């Protein structure tokens, strides 16, 4: 088999000329030449079967990415694995090769207003489809937004995604959470499990702010510091917004803080388009019930050049997990991954 930087990368006859690209949130990633379609592609090696947690993330992603079909969501072109469950130690996921991601771009490049607008449009267009299927991404951030050399954008990493469940969103103060800190909505720290769509719009607002300035807007260093960063800019919440928080520990924590006034966006981003700032304000609203939804965001005057609801598809049905998944053993999950990947076997 082909070998790469001290590891087996056996992707068989079809894919050759392997070259290390990096580590994604699963394992090693390599580019390779696809001998059938004659293009270079990206291949991610996943070795998840020695952890119930990795298997769950892997399965969830495979299931979602195979059901979705959309220009702004990364697809799966091929999946490589052994012919039998007994011999299957790794799985290889093959996808279109992208040049870069928004994280790398923001480190190194100033974006024009036209690029910002176009990128934002594509994010929201893909998010419209995801949310129409009743799915929440829950970890939107610059690293999860891939770009090719013509600035086409694709959303990736559906490992933390969930079906929306508004009825079960409530929890106590300071409840643990898994998704990337700087892009977490304020309610996650206060009273929310992140089971509603408004979680994703907050993350998109954070991303917009970062595109405007090249730096993260709420770079909290730990769980609670994330909130003080938010409040220093948005200001103290109103009585009305506090009235929505019924849990006493969360409400009384907020009442204990000194008063902070809002910092107007135009002071933070003096070069920004005023329409971009108006939309940002509506995404970065403290109260999730007052936060703009994806379809309203697409129709905002900032995006008028691109907005076309007839070219902004929705999913054909809501998405559902047949089995629970969360309470399944390793052995079962292995069998399910084997079964889901069968359609790519000769
Ligand atoms: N589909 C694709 N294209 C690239 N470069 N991908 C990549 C994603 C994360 C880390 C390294 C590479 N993924």
């Amino acid at each position: 088999p082909e070998m790469v930087r001290g590891q087996v990368f056996d992707v068989g006859p079809r894919y050759t000329n392997l070259s290390y690209i990096g580590e994604g949130a699963y394992g090693m990633v390599c580019s390779a030449y696809d001998n059938l379609n004659k293009v270079r592609v990206a291949i991610k090696k996943i070795s998840p079967f020695e952890h119930q947690t990795y298997c769950q993330r892997t399965l969830r992603e495979i299931k979602i990415l195979l059901r979705f079909r959309h220009e702004n969501i990364i697809g799966i072109n091929d999946i490589i694995r052994a012919p039998t469950i007994e011999q299957m130690k790794d799985v290889y996921i093959v996808q279109d090769l992208m040049e870069t991601d928004l994280y790398k771009l923001l480190k190194t490049q100033h974006l024009s207003n036209d690029h910002i607008c176009y990128f934002l449009y594509q994010i929201l267009r893909g998010l419209k489809y995801i949310h129409s299927a009743n799915v929440l991404h829950r970890d939107l951030k610059p690293s999860n937004l891939l770009l090719n050399t013509t600035c086409d954008l694709k959303i990736c990493d559906f490992g933390l995604a969930r079906v929306a469940d508004p009825d079960h969103d409530h929890t106590g103060f300071l409840t643990e959470y898994v998704a990337t800190r700087w892009y977490r909505a304020p309610e996650i720290m206060l009273n929310s499990k992140g089971y509603t769509k408004s979680i994703d719009i907050w993350s998109v607002g954070c991303i917009l702010a970062e595109m405007l300035s090249n730096r993260p807007i709420f770079p909290g260093k730990h769980y609670l510091d994330q909130l003080n960063h938010i409040l220093g800019i948005l200001g103290s919440p109103s009585q009305e917004d506090l009235n929505c928080i019924i849990n006493l520990k969360a409400r009384n924590y907020l009442l204990s803080l000194p008063h902070k006034n809002k910092v107007p966006w135009n002071r933070l981003f003096p070069n920004a388009d005023s329409k971009a700032l108006d939309l940002l304000d509506k995404m970065l609203t403290f109260n999730p019930h007052k936060r703009i939804e994806v379809e309203q965001a697409l129709a905002h005057p900032y995006l008028e050049q691109y907005y076309d609801p007839s070219d902004e598809p929705i999913a054909e049905a809501p998405f559902k997990f047949d089995m629970e998944l969360d309470d399944l053993p390793k052995e079962k999950l292995k069998e399910l991954i084997f079964e889901e990947t069968a359609r790519f076997q000769p």
